[PDB]
């Protein structure tokens, strides 16, 4: 089993299932048989058999061999931010099977982070790229295929032709958000086993609806909850794709990504530079990282 | 049901310790950490309780006069600080085959609370499986056990909520622990206030003096009183 | 329903007591602790009611003329607490055979609230057949009675449903100790201030001068107003 | 200044015990309230803290061998609570001539704090006279010590000041006691919550089952840990 | 006004170091508690930090060679704790004539914060006596330097005003230390808050197993990390 | 009174840099700390602040081409944390007399706030005197500054007094940095925290990877941004 391919279900619970978050099978393996009766009408019982099918399929509910894991970290890629200074702060750039978190005040350069990052990912290996494709959420209505084109052009790419691995979806709200995710499934499967697979995955920004829709002390507890699923929903297809995620957080309520594999911290610094440093020690160094945004996204 | 005290009394005798690769710590551990109980080692960021997670995963494997109990290992990583190749090198740098070491390591990433829960249950599918087998499960890690648990419960009423999931959470290491005879090693970030109030013991650790680490008891009732200083070298955690 | 009171004066008159071991405390009790009754002993950790609770588990089984009742014990352990080496050693060093106590006494680990509670609803199965035999039960312990329960239900709205569970929990306690004459033993800890307020007898200890713990009693209906001194020695407690 | 500590061991050598009248209470003193001290009793309104007082103004009257001091009494009266009817009483009913004892207690009302605070100033000058006599003072009683300032003072933010008084008062009783071999006896009905922290020794006392009062001590320094129960009738306090 | 670092590395080899008694302590301590610094040692009542106290005033007493210093002492006594019949228990107990030890000892009774203080400002008069003999003040003790502070000071807005005098308090002692070489020894009972935030070192001590107080330090500056233990006879504190 | 633009870019013309010595944080000072301001070094405990302050002792010292400037040092040391013999370590492992070096530093123990606003008060007569001379004062440090100020000062209705003479202090230390081409180095432990705004430049700095500490800059005026690391050895900081 890897989808829906659950014994009861049948495309109609497919959907009710889908439409209220059950879209995986870790997801319905830790739903109860109420949830699940309430969710798509089945019957107590069957919902069970559904329940433990789940359980017993489930991919991210397995244990994998530490020699197998060691090879897995082994194939992960690395896409580079178009900055020397920044990359060597991040050991060679984002990392692939990974969720990273870019945060900062507003203008402080993480929507072209992001923007660069698309055009990245599409070169070659040597390059600083991993020639893959884009999966691209935007809550802020903030991407603009203009500076893709510009980036691009600035880099001697083809701006026509970069423009054709980049997939973006408007996300109206914390719902809409969270179920573009499932969706995102959908077309880097379709992608996948392409020249061009899907290898980089953003959302921004991830925060900005969650800390709208969810004001209040008793709002919080769940604000948190589908926050982490979500980011669990992200974590996935980080793995079950070698996809890099790269997530940004306006910051300065009070929100951010947890369980982020690594959270890079960014302001504006002297003159029309910015200025990244990380937020840890542990896997990569501990300095700062200064850059600026021009044509081509970032530099230096 | 009501195990009769005599039965009790023996149980309690097959108990195994694995050593954490330091002689003064297992001082005060009289022996080392325990299986048929739940360890838990709390202490400020860098406190090396990772450190002392993966040493243990390695000890483990190793012969019962070589401090361990030829047992495989469980690992359910929260914030994903698993470092096999961290685990590889503390086998070579003690005599043992890395390449074979990491055979016996199965390790599960857990995104978030309820991934986590769901993990330890799946566990014990493995735990059967290798039951019956000239290396069973004798080492269950959670690193962190309360991470994802103090970042997801903050709002109202979620207090208690927290402490609800913490406890089923707890009572299902407990079982597996007794269950099977292994011995489940959790680590708590400190420095809210969340903690295993179950853990069968409680090792307090901080960083001390020169690139070191002190271990201390959180308690009175059997075992020393003392407190225990290591390092972090290559065979992770020494003497 | 309820019961003719001259049956009740009947039913009363059968109350047996268990001796603490040490001849001051069980003055202070007039005899000890009694059955059909909840005693609920508490102080600061280390001040040793868990001792207590192991001299009672030896007491209970000898013969009344001795300060016991040949019964057998239940022992709801939730702290992991319970030592049989403590029993062991208690039991031969009073003049008995070790390995004859530990045949009369069952305990079951609580690993939370909901387990606890579920235990003193299955330990009624254990008080059946002890019933019928020579030694029927006649002490069960619960150690620690509020330790799960301060630990899972942590704030007001909480604290609401924490004594909904509590008091039901004591009442099935309640119900046991009277429908088979049975003693009720519980500890707790003290120092969110929890404690059992149907308890038929509230005992304080607190550790005193040297390696002697005093106790005194709450309340003045049955029973005298004064201290008693004691110790923890082999034999348990000992004047 | 000071005092080279040979001295001050020879100074408190001569440390004298008034009895309380009655046996068992006298034990928990180990002899009973000392000179040189400020022995604090506080309890409920009738918990027969006034009584002990009347009976230890008579006492101290009486020879060493009896558990007195062969010695006068100062009485600073704050409730209106002194009576000489009660002394008459008691002397008499013990076996002394009511009307000797009525010459060797001399009393002042004191009708607020500052009055309390200047008569303890005044004392100083009767401790001086019998103090050449055969008679010397030896016990100072203060009752209620607490009454006035609790009532004086309310509100924190008054709450200070009123410590600094207290404080102050204290430490001029203490520099009597001393500076003269006096027991200081207080009283401080409970039920601001105030109480003298300086006081050499704090006894709590109840009232009791019937028409028996039972006593406490506060601590574990100097004298055994236990109750004592006494009741007051003619002789004012006995077992 | 100022000292040039050379002078300052002068004075500094002048201090002197009085054993406590104590084979790990001493060592823990670097040679013990030295002169021209405050030690504050804390913890809760009946930890030992008196007993400790009465050792020091005999150490302080012997040679050199013995862990003395050949000095007097001069007691601040706040709670009556000073026996000077506990020095002799130990003096002519550990080798010593007792009626020549407390020859050297002088006390003053502390009855309240502000008495506390002034007995420094007097303290000085006897130190600039005994400076020019065979026996200087050597040691200066306050016990307890903390408790009358945190009983006078409750006051809504108190706490702020304490703190400015019990800082001009430390300071008073800071200058005595200094001034003339004498090693300053305070207690602070502990477990609403207050600590001598000033100091030279501060010492933590609480009760361990079978009665033996275990101390430890707050730092790392010119004293290791590790605990001591040791424990309270005849000789005062043994190890 | 005022002074002349063209004059003023006199005064700051003269500028002076003393190296901490260690290239690195030279480069992040923009050659080290300057003279006629107030360098504010801020960490949790142990993060190296007072071995910077020796270092810097040391390297004021020695001629502008080794990074000095020839000049003689004013420490005023409030938790006693001053070492003599650490001087001389750093010294005579840097081309320099250890003994002829602690003839260029002057201490003053500052023993509470009060104290230590008076002795950086008196500090500009030792200024003045070696002002002609061939090494005038050119380093004042202050370590701590911050310690007694946030002990003395507890409670709002406290604070507000607090920066009235935090703020007088820090005044006249920026005086006495302008008035005599002094740099003025400060220290402020940190985890109520208060901060030294004035500050003409505020280095915070923590401790780092491998034994070894990392600072960086606090805003973005004047001077770069980044880290820089270094580790503590013979003659102090090093890169």
């Amino acid at each position: 089993r890897s989808i829906e391919d659950l014994p009861g279900v049948g495309p109609a619970t497919a959907e009710k299932l889908r439409e209220a978050g059950y879209d995986t099978l870790e997801a319905i393996a830790v739903a109860s048989p109420i949830e699940l009766k309430e969710v798509a009408g089945i019957s107590e019982g069957t919902a069970l058999k559904i329940i433990q099918a789940a359980r017993k399929a489930a991919n991210l509910g397995t244990f994998m061999r530490a020699d197998e894991y060691l090879k897995k970290r082994a194939t992960i890629g690395r896409i580079s931010t178009g900055s020397k200074s920044l990359d060597k702060l991040l050991g060679g750039g984002i990392e692939t099977q990974a969720i990273t978190e870019v945060f900062g005040e507003f203008g402080s350069g993480k929507t072209q982070l992001a923007h660069t990052l698309a055009v990245m990912v599409q070169l070659p290996p040597e390059e600083g790229g991993l020639n893959g494709s884009v999966i691209w959420i935007d809550t802020e209505n903030t991407f603009r295929p203009e500076r893709i084109r510009e980036i691009a052009q600035n880099r001697g790419l083809d701006p026509d032709e970069v423009l054709k691995h980049i997939y973006v979806a408007r996300a109206f709200n914390s719902n809409h958000q969270m179920l573009l995710v499932q969706q995102a499934e959908d077309k880097i499967k379709e992608l996948l086993n392409t020249d061009r697979p899907v290898k980089l995955l953003i959302v921004d920004s991830l925060t900005s609806h969650f800390r709208s829709e969810y004001i209040g002390r008793g709002a919080l507890a769940e604000r948190q909850q589908k926050l982490a699923k979500h980011l669990a929903d992200l974590h996935r297809l980080a793995n079950l794709y070698d996809i890099a995620v790269f997530v940004t957080n306006q910051v300065q309520g009070h929100i951010l990504a947890h369980s982020a594999t690594l959270r890079v911290y960014l302001r504006k610094g002297k003159g029309g530079k910015r200025i990244a440093r990380l937020i840890d020690a542990p896997h990569l160094p501990e300095g700062e990282a200064v850059f600026s945004i021009t044509e081509k996204g970032i530099e230096d």
